[PDB]
Order: structure tokens, then C-alpha cells, then sequence
């Protein structure tokens, strides 16, 4: 690429918009709470992009060359550009201009990790340290939950949505969000199985407390997805009487926790260490391998964990963790 | 000590009579496998006794010193005195008063444990490292699960027990084994308690499989006192209504997976990395700190683990793993 100009925010240190932060604005008689926010998406957003760019060009010469790697390489650089170029917001028009180019980027963006993995895949042959792919995804998939957070959170101060500062929720409840994906999973599970597992929810049901839900909107219908398919695959014979899925929710001052347990068998011991490498997999629903280490990125990003318990011939128990706000 | 004779068998190595080499014995007819399995005791014993005595010649000089450490470190040295002095085994004469030194020996180390633990709390002013006394207790503990389980072993060779060969069960059932210990505490938590949970076993109840019960004669009851009144504790208000301790069974042909899991509220988050070292509880059932230590250092001793999952605020989940014989 050789551009000076992104050179200049690549080392700039990013900005984090603490919970609390960002539930300090509501300034509806005036809408100078609309202009403050926009001010330090508009300064964010580039650092973020920069911070990015940075790692294509830390990536080997022969793997960065890739066509594929090169295309996500490109449009890193054309949005970094287009976000720059834009003037500084002043008054509601500008405001309004600069939403609409997130809202773009945010739709040409959309395919980046697909295109990227493929790029990467198509890479194998010259990739001599295992952990790169590993560690490039994660820090892609990481960053791009960090901008979409932080862009969906601005967009979302427009909308008056009920129970919600943005992209915070203020009366959250862990049962609801869980009930949500359920029926949802199911659909999917009936769709390729005949059936699917009913689903029991227990443990503190009528917990409430403010909480971001964007990351639990992924990591539940993918945790499903597996537990639901697990169950299918080990009760062929039973299609019609397969075993619940239980789901226990537990908050305490700390974290939140959500355990989902199956009855399909579990993870073999063979397949034990590669359950959270990408790509693997042992078949949309299925067929993918992105489901878990996505999901464990994105814990861990959140100050949580997502940890793996299986009993090989019973089922698998998935402990899922997330950091409360504030 | 300064004793040449115990230095020339500490630095001869370990040899660990394989489970299907120890059912290789049942010479009826003969009493030959008998003079064979006395034959590698009498040769083993003071190996394991001298490589323990090379750790206490490795403490530092300051805890060595302690009055409690120096005796038990004089009973190692008494214990591979009166094994080496004693002549070689040739006949059912000779065997028969080695088995008496042997139950002797076995009662006299009895205490050993206690001794040194407190030796060790008495010395904690000197202790730099930390992981000193975690290590020290760790390696006397399997040292000792070791040596007795080739000691009970050769003992239980003339024992005609059904459904045993020595210590090994050629038809154990987990479930028995659970249900056995189940009833045992649940006296222990009544009598402190007024009341105790009812345990619920599933899995693959009817699962039966050679194995040796000795660690699982220790582990189950102390998991067990740790799930009951972890349940008590939570459930002071309503002493008579408290949750079941499910104990779930799961067997595949790597491992035994023994799955309890209790309504006790969890481990606190604070209290998360200290549960594991020897002498920390929050309180005979409790006010020891070496149930689950003690309980781990004798899983991984024989290939398997002991993992603990927290949901703070609603219970935890202990997973042993033990590999399977053969
Ligand atoms: C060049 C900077 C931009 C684009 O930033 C992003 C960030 C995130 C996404 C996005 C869309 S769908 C999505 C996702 C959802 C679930 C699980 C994984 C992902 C993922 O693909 O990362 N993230 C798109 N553009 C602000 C203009
Ligand atoms: C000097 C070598 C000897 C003595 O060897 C031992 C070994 C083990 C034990 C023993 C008794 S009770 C026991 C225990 C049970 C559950 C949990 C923990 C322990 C423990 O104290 O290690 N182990 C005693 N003497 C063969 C003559
Ligand atoms: N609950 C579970 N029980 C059994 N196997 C599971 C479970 N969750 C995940 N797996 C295994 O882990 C593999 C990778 O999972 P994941 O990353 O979600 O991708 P996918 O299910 O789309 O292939 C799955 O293909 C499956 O073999
Ligand atoms: N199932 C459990 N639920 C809650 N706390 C537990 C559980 N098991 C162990 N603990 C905690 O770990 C501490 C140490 O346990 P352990 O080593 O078994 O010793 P003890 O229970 O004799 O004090 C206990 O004092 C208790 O605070
Ligand atoms: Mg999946
Ligand atoms: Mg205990």
C-alpha cells in the first residue's frame, strides 16, 4: 500500500466508550448529546480501521498477496479513506451525512471475514505457524465487533427504542434473549432433522439487569445450533425422543453465566483440540467451523470465557461467561 | 542423616507393575504368584521409601529442621531400614513375615499427612515459595496412594473377594461405588445439619468395567461432603427442602467421567484460586482444606483430572476423569 496517511493513526492508541460513558447521554431537549457521540465516532472509527491495516501489513509477504487477502486488504484502505475525508460534524446535516456512510461501510463490509478465511485457506500450503490463522481471525472478528458495536451504538441514539440507551439495554432479561434463539434453533433443527430437542431454562429465570445483548444475539443461536445438532445426530434411531437441552442462567455481582447442556454424546477425544480451531468442523447450521472460536473471541473480547466440558458418551456442557456493565 | 545405604536406592528407578501384569497372578495350584508378587515388593518398597527421603533431603534446611518434619523424615528413614534388613523372600515362610512388616508399616505411616502438614503451617515463616508446600504434600500423597496400592495389593492376594484380584474389580459397577459413599454422607450431614440432599444418579447407570475402587473410596466421599454441604450452607432458611446433588456417570473407552453437580450456590470468585491448596476452607466433614487437593494430586496421579465449573449464585459443577485399566 505505502500510504503515509494511515501510518499516522495506526499508531494512535484507540479510545474505549465505557458503559457508563455511554449511557451519560441524553440531552433530548437540545440534541448536543447526538453531536458529542458522532464527534468520537468520527475520530474512532479511522484508529480502529488503522489499527487493521497494521496487521494486513504485519501479515507474511506471501500470504498478504493473496488476491483475496489483498481485496480485504483494499477495501481496509478505501474505508479508512472514505472516513477521513469526510469534514468535521458541526450541526445536525452533518450528523445526518456521516450516518449514512457508516451504514454503507457497515453493508460493504459485511462478507470481510468469509473473504478473509477463504484468502487464508487458499494460503495453507505457505503458512508455517499454526496459531496465524488462529490469531488473525480472532483479531479481525474482535475489532469488527468492537467498530460494530461502537457504530450500531450511534446509529441506534436515533431510534427510541423501549428499555434501550442504544445498544444498551437497561432491563435485560437472560431469559427472554435466551427464549428468542430457542424457537429460533429449533426451526433450523426441525428443518434438516424432522424434530428438534425441547428446550428447559432454568436457574435465576427472572434475573434483570442493564446488559449489551449484540454478542449474546451470536454466540446463543450458534451454542444452540451445536447442542441442538449434537442431540439429532447421537438419537438417530429416536428422531421422535431425543433429551432436553438444559439452560441454567446464573448472575452474581461479577458475571453472568449461561450453561447450556446437552445429551448428544459429546466432544471425542480426537476432535477434543479441534473443536476451536476454525474451519473445523465434523458435517446453514452446520458445515461452517466458525461457530465456536467465533463465539470464544468474542467472550474473551467481553471480559468473559466460554468454556468446554464434555462427557464423552453423555453430552457436553458449555459454560458460557460475559463481564456485568459498569 | 547422612546414610550411604538409603542414597544407592534413590537414585534406582521406579518400576510400576502394569494393571494387566497384576492380574497375570492366580498360579492356585502352586502359591507361585504369590512368591513372584513378594519377590518385586520386597524389591520395590524401599525404592519409592528412598526417592521420598531424596525430597526431604531437598526441603530447605531451615523447614527440614522442624522437629515434626525431622520425625517424619526419621520414620522413612526406620520404614527403609527395617525393609532392606530384611533376607530375601524364598518360601510361604518368608512371605508371611514380610506381610506382617507391611501391615506394621502401613499403621505406623498411618499419620504421616497430618504430621507433615502441620510441620509444614509451623514452618510458614521460612516458606519463600509457594507452591513449595502445594508440591511437597502433592508428591507425599501420590507417593503414598503408590505405595499402598502395591502394598494393599500383595495383601489382598490372599483374600479370596469376589469379583477381585487383589485390588483390581474385574465387574465395577461406578454406580454401586457412588450409591455406597452416597449414603455414608449423607449421615455425616445429617447429624450437622439436621437433614442432608437427596442424590440423583444418571448416566450410564449400568455401566461395569474392571477398575481399582482405592482412589474412588477417598475421592467420592470428600466431593460428596463438599456438594452436601455446600447445598446446606445455601439452604439455611429451608433446611428441609434443599436441592438434589446430581451425580451423572459417563463412560466411553478412554475414560470414567463422574459428573457431581450441586445447588449450593458455587465458589465464590474471590475464593475460585484458593480452593485448590491444601488447609483453605471456609468453615469432621469440613475445617481441614484437603478434600479437593488431595482429590486432584490422586486424579492426575492415575492419567485422569479433577476440574471444578462455578455458576456463582447457583451451584458448581466437579468433574472427575479417570483412566480407564488397560
Ligand atoms: C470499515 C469500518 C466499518 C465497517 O465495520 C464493520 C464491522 C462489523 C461488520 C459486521 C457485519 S455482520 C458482522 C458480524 C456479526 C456477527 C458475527 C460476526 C460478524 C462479522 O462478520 O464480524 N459484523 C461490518 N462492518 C464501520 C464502517
Ligand atoms: C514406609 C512404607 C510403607 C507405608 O506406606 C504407607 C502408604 C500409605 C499409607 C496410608 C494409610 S491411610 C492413607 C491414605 C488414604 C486415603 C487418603 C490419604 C491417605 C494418606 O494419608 O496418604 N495412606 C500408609 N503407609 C509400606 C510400609
Ligand atoms: N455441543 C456439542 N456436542 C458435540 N459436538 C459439538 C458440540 N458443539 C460443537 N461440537 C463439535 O464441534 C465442531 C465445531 O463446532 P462449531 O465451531 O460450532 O462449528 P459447526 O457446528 O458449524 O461445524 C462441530 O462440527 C461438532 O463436531
Ligand atoms: N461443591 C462446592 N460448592 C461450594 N464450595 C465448595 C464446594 N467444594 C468445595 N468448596 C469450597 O472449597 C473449600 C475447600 O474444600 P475442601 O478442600 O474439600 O475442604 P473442606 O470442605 O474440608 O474445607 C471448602 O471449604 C468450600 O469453601
Ligand atoms: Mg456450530
Ligand atoms: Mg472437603
Amino acid at each position: 500500500y505505502n500510504q503515509s496517511a494511515i501510518d499516522a493513526a495506526a499508531e494512535k492508541p484507540s479510545v474505549r466508550l465505557t458503559p457508563t460513558m455511554m449511557l451519560y447521554a441524553g440531552r433530548s431537549q437540545d440534541g448536543s448529546h447526538l453531536l458529542k457521540s458522532a464527534r468520537y465516532l468520527q475520530q474512532e472509527l479511522p484508529v480502529r480501521i488503522a489499527h487493521r491495516i497494521k496487521g494486513f501489513r504485519c501479515l507474511p509477504f506471501i500470504i498478504g498477496c493473496n488476491p483475496t487477502i489483498l481485496h480485504v486488504h483494499e477495501l481496509y484502505i478505501r474505508a479508512f479513506q472514505k472516513l477521513t475525508d469526510f469534514p468535521p460534524i458541526k450541526d445536525q446535516a452533518d450528523e445526518a451525512q456521516y450516518c449514512q456512510l457508516v451504514r454503507q461501510l457497515l453493508d460493504d463490509h459485511k462478507d470481510v471475514v468469509t473473504l478473509l478465511a477463504e484468502g487464508l485457506r487458499e494460503s495453507r500450503k505457505h503458512i508455517e505457524d499454526e496459531k496465524l490463522v488462529r490469531y488473525f481471525l480472532d483479531k479481525t472478528l474482535t475489532s469488527r465487533l468492537g467498530i460494530r458495536m461502537l457504530a450500531t451504538h450511534h446509529l441506534a441514539l436515533h431510534e427510541d427504542k423501549p428499555d434501550f440507551v442504544g445498544i444498551i439495554c437497561t432491563r435485560l432479561s437472560p431469559k427472554k434473549i435466551i427464549e428468542k434463539w430457542v424457537d429460533f434453533a429449533r426451526r433450523l433443527c426441525e428443518h434438516k432433522y424432522g424434530n428438534a430437542p425441547r428446550v428447559r431454562i432454568n436457574g435465576h429465570v427472572a434475573a434483570r439487569f442493564p446488559f449489551i445483548p449484540m454478542p449474546l444475539d451470536y454466540i446463543l443461536p450458534e451454542l444452540l445450533k451445536n447442542a441442538m445438532r449434537a442431540t439429532m445426530e447421537s438419537h438417530l434411531d429416536t428422531p421422535y425422543n431425543v433429551p432436553d437441552v438444559v439452560i441454567t442462567i446464573a448472575n452474581n455481582d461479577v458475571d453472568l453465566i449461561i450453561r447450556i447442556s446437552d445429551r448428544g454424546g459429546g466432544i471425542a477425544h480426537k476432535d477434543l483440540d479441534r473443536v476451536m480451531d476454525y474451519h473445523f468442523t465434523t458435517a446453514p447450521m452446520h458445515g461452517f467451523g466458525f461457530g465456536l472460536p467465533t463465539s470464544r473471541a468474542y467472550a474473551e473480547y467481553l471480559g468473559g470465557s466460554l468454556q468446554l466440558q464434555s462427557l464423552q458418551g453423555i453430552g457436553t456442557d458449555v459454560y458460557l461467561r460475559l463481564r456485568h456493565i459498569d
